[PDB]
Formats: C-alpha cells, structure tokens, sequence
C-alpha cells in the first residue's frame, strides 16, 4: 500500500512515575495500529514482551544508560543482555556524551560496542548522540564511532535534555551513516508534520508519544 | 562546621574530566562530605582523593529514573565500588511505588544495600515531587526495612527539590536510625540551614562552595 507512518514509529512511554496500566495501554495501541515497537524503561520489558507476544511485528525497544549515558561500559552492557534476557529485542543506548566532549573517543566506541556486543544477534542497537548538547563536528564524531561500533541505528536525543530532532542534524547524520544504518527522529517530534519532515530529511525511525495522533492524522488527511 | 555535611555534586551529562577535577578540589579545600559524581567518574574521583580520606567518592545508582531493574541496580552498584565510590544513591522504583507494589519497591532497595553490605552507605532517593504525602512515608518505611542507611529528597531531574515539610515527615519516619538527605533547589546557605533544622543529616548540592562562604 502507501505505507502508513506507523510502521516507522517507536511508540514510546518513559515518564519515572509510569505505571502499569500505562503500559498496558500503550502495547494495545502499538498492536492496535502496528507501531514499530514500543519503547519503555528496562523495569517494563518483561511486562510488553508478554503483552505483545503474539504480535510478532511489534518489538519491544528499551533503554540503556538512559537517560544521562554516564555510566560505566560494563553496566550498560549487563542491562542490555538483562533486557535481551527479559524480552527485548530492541535497545537505545546513550552515548558517553563527556567522554565525547572529551575527545576520548577511544571509550566513547568502547562504550558502544559493548552494548553492540552483548546485543549481537539478539537485539537491535540505537545510538543516541544526544544532539543537542553536541557541537556539528561531536554529531559526526558519535555517529561515526556508531557506524564502526556495530551499532544499527543513530538516534537524535532522549527527549531528557535541552532539545529534541531537527532536520538539520537528520540530514547531517544520515550524510556519515549513509544506507548502512538507520537514523531515528526523536524527542520533540508532536505531530504527523514533525515526522514528515524528519522522514524526509532521511529519518527511518520517529520515537514519539503522540504516535495514535500522528497515525489519526493520516487517516484523517484523505477524509472527506 | 556546615561542610562536613555537603555532598559536593555535579551530575550533569555532559560534564567533562576538568570539571571532575575542580569538583575534587573544592571537595578538599573546603572538606566537603563527598562529591557526588556520575559513575563514569567513579575510579577518577577516587584516585584524585586518595590522599584525602575524610571526602568519600559518591555516585548514584540507576539514576535518575528508576525504572531499571534490581539486578543491574545491584550490578552498577558492585560496579561502582569497585572503581572506588563508598557511599551510592540510587532512585526507588516510582512507578512500582504507585502501583503499591511494595514488595517489588522493597527487593529493589534491598539489591542495592546488599551489594554495598559492608562497603558503602546507601541513600534512598524517594523523588518527593512525583509522590503523593502517603507514598512519602511508605518509601522511608521500605528504605528502613531493606537497610537503607539515608533518605533522600529528590534525583534534581523532576518537579520539583527538597522542602522542609518533606524533610520534617522523613525524618519522623525513620527516627535517628537513618540520615535524611535534602538535595535540590538548596543554593544558599539560608536553605541549607532551613532543611538542617527540618532534620535534615546530609546536604545535595551544586553550588557548594557559595553555601559555605555564607557562613565564612
């Protein structure tokens, strides 16, 4: 058909104080309107994983070193094989944004293979860069150390910072990564519009919240 | 005198080593409790404070959310003071709270505290802004029944930080067997002071230094 916007959303939920209810709406919306995956905090996996075990088509995304990515290698590394072993099969990781600023770029791709590692043919891995507190020449870097990382995908932001996705940096990310690994649009991303300028500027994956709006959007674009 | 009670914090995620650096020596010029530092600077901290035994290396576990589970907290915990971190402050399940899974909020504390049996003290971080005035009291009582040795107002990344009436209801929980710690929204001396007499053991805050040299 012409494929729906949904299939490209991480339906996501990652408020501290979210509860169980929350979630357990939130997978019947993803099977409802067949979201990429759902994306909720390591302490969820094992409830969305059963939830959403009989939809196949729907991952269940958690994440890792999040939201402030400073932690040690080996942590993020033991929550992303615990979160493998409790049902997910997608994991966004966020970078050692310090140790980058830091031009320890060494740690920095260190730091992500040790999650590409442990996820190695259990999980996919998403990088976020956290863009907005990266200058343009640290956006190229990260995404570079992600591309000889391992990693599947670069992500803009956690949504827990100062900014969210623009196009601007889609666009740049997509330029270093090139078709080898996807670029996700996240944070900040409220309407059917935001993620069609993503998509454009070369995003192959929006996380949102607002995704049964954004998907009502185009259904309701062709109404009458 | 106010020093000895401070955790001298910068928890920001971008923070670089240099800022690390400066963290370590205003922790020993002024002999602040500890600095509380990201886990990534854990084993730096450490070694920059060897030779000044009286300031601890403080971290924070499964920080600031939550929402991880009880075995990576009790991993990053063990990691943590490996690499040299003595005291941990880690952030209770909220939305296990919420859901009155106590016995969920409880095995999660009691990861953390086992791994620092012997080792390290353990802060509970109740995240006051997002719990309603019962939940308050629930989480001291399960931090006392896990072996907590602290209670903690807030991670600095939610509605709102420490408050008086918060600290006085805490510090009713859990009597003299555990600190209380008020962190957030204290900047000047006069809200150190004001969380102190409300019962409060132990300071989180950023600005540290231009507490003490209220009081100098």
């Amino acid at each position: 058909m012409s494929r729906s916007i949904a299939q490209m959303i991480d339906h996501t939920l990652l408020k501290p104080n979210t509860t169980e209810d929350q979630i357990v709406k939130l997978c019947e919306e993803a099977k409802e309107y067949s979201f990429a995956s759902v994306c909720v905090n390591p302490t969820w996996v094992a409830l969305a994983a059963q939830l959403l075990k009989d939809a196949p088509d729907v991952k269940v995304c958690t994440v890792i070193g999040f939201p402030l990515g400073a932690t040690t290698p080996e942590v993020k590394a033991f929550e992303t094989t615990n979160a493998i072993e409790n049902g997910a099969t997608e994991v966004d990781m966020v970078i050692n944004i310090g140790a980058l600023k830091d031009k320890q770029y060494e740690l920095v791709g260190r730091d992500i293979q040790a999650v590409v590692k442990a996820a190695e043919g259990k999980a996919l891995t998403k990088v976020i860069i956290e863009t907005s507190l990266l200058t343009e020449e640290e956006k190229k870097a990260a995404c570079e150390l992600a591309v000889k990382a391992g990693a599947d995908f670069v992500k803009t932001s956690t949504g827990f910072s100062g900014g969210g996705a623009t196009a601007e940096d889609i666009a740049l990310m997509r330029k270093v990564v090139g078709p080898n690994l996807g670029v996700k649009a996240s944070g900040g991303v409220r309407d059917l519009s935001d993620a069609k300028a993503m998509i454009d500027a070369g995003a192959t994956r929006i996380g949102a919240s607002a995704g049964v709006a954004i998907v009502n959007g185009e259904r309701s674009e062709g109404s009458y």
